């Protein structure tokens, strides 16, 4: 039973994080490159998480199968067109959806990822070919879907052609550009190709969401809204170790996306203490609930929701109170946000 049956909204999730087991073992098979298992129960197991690990054994999932989908321009449209098939099973009437549009490119990308040999489809394609898939979803299954670019913390010297894609594809279907990587690296969010990249988004209206205070550090997060000017933090949940700046940002009204499951898989979360949603919850903060990675978690926006309920004490009014809030710290144009909102309105009355 459904712990809220009611129109959602979803900001933190990895395009590449959300494709389906069936989808790369065909591709696997179309192209010739070798996959650990053939069979879906197989590989939900190689690649889903039953149990916490931690961000590199999370992230080292990616290795098994982004081989069998970068490069692929067929592969990159069907994965955002399923993308958006599968989210709108979830009672989802908005996305936003993010991918390093690098990581799915095997030209034009230095240093190389996947171990790829050297093809033609650029990173721009890429944009070109996930706009595609997700504006053909978005007409076929009837809920609004829209596209965050990623920067990575590693690799600054991709930055400044993130945001030039942002500015390109501007809504059509990107609205946003996001930070992700190891934020344990030492001044990551102070390299010069994040920063300026990040001055040039504020310049161009293009969104701005970092992932921070996912494992720790605080100072992370502070660097993020003061620096890099973000408008959302990506979990965020070690803010409240630094209580002056959680303070802040509760004032500033700084969005919070919020990935409880994730969180607990990912290791992010000691179990043995309070979940920092907790917090948010009861300082009526303005936050988000979101899957981040459904494939890696065997989850969908329901496994969130039943754990906030039944752990944590969630309940209807305070759903539809994040979603709301949701609604209102998403990357829509104005007049996007407010038939957003105004459904969102009806359906909960
Ligand atoms: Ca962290
Ligand atoms: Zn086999
Ligand atoms: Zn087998
Ligand atoms: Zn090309
Ligand atoms: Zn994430």
């Amino acid at each position: 039973t459904p712990a809220f049956n009611k129109p959602k909204v979803e900001l933190h999730v990895h395009l590449s994080g959300a494709i389906k087991p069936e989808t790369i073992l065909y591709f696997g098979k179309k192209r010739g490159i070798a996959l650990p298992a053939d069979t879906v129960e197989e590989l939900r197991n190689i690649i889903g998480m039953d149990k916490p690990l931690s961000q590199p054994g999370t992230l080292a999932k990616w290795d098994y199968y982004m081989p069998v989908i970068a490069g692929c321009r067929e592969a990159i449209k069907r994965i955002a067109y399923e993308f958006v098939e599968m989210k709108a099973k979830e009672g989802v009437v908005y996305v936003e959806v993010r991918y390093s549009p690098h990581l799915l490119a095997n030209s034009k990308v230095d240093p190389m990822p996947w171990n790829q040999t050297e093809g033609d489809v650029t990173p721009d394609d890429v944009v070109d070919l996930v706009n595609q898939g997700l504006h053909e979803g978005e007409q076929a299954f009837g809920i609004k879907v829209r596209s965050i670019l990623c920067c990575m913390r590693h690799q600054p010297s991709w930055s400044l052609e993130v945001l030039e894609l942002c500015k390109k594809y501007n809504q059509k279907t990107v609205v946003a550009m996001d930070l992700i990587g190891d934020e344990t690296i030492e001044g990551s969010s102070l390299f010069p190709g994040h920063v300026e990249a990040y001055e040039g988004a504020v310049k161009n209206g293009i969104h701005r969401t970092v992932h921070a205070g996912e494992f720790g550090s605080p100072e992370v997060v502070r660097e993020a809204v003061d620096i890099l000017k973000t408008e959302r933090v990506g979990h965020g949940y070690h803010t409240i170790e630094d209580e002056a700046l959680y303070n802040r940002l509760l004032k500033e009204n700084m969005h919070f996306e919020v990935c409880p499951w994730s969180s607990y898989l990912t290791g992010a979360w000691d179990p043995k203490t309070t979940h920092a949603v907790v917090r948010f919850k009861n300082d009526k903060a303005n936050y988000s609930l979101n899957t981040d990675a459904p494939l890696e978690f065997k989850s969908t926006l329901d496994t969130d929701y039943q754990m906030t309920k039944k752990d944590m004490g969630f309940t209807e009014e305070e759903f539809k109170r994040l979603n709301i809030n949701a609604a209102k710290s998403s990357f829509l144009p104005e007049e996007e946000k407010k038939e957003l909102l105004e459904r969102l309105y009806r359906e909960y009355q």
